[PDB]
Order: structure tokens, then sequence, then C-alpha cells
């Protein structure tokens, strides 16, 4: 996933998503359905 791809799939940038918690990251991913 690049920086925008992943921006249209979590609404944040890898950065922006690894910025948050990890718990957050998890269940963010875990939503989207990226296990």
């Amino acid at each position: 996933l690049s920086d925008e791809d992943f921006k249209a799939v979590f609404g944040l940038t890898r950065s922006a998503f690894a910025n948050l918690p990890l718990w957050k990251q998890q269940n963010l991913k875990k939503e989207k359905g990226l296990f």
C-alpha cells in the first residue's frame, strides 16, 4: 500500500496512522479488513 492508497483505505497517511496507538492501529486495520 502506497501512502495515498493507504490514505484512501484508512483516511490517514501511513505516518499519521503509525502516529496512532498500536491498539487503535490494529483496531482500524481490523475494521478495514486488513489482517
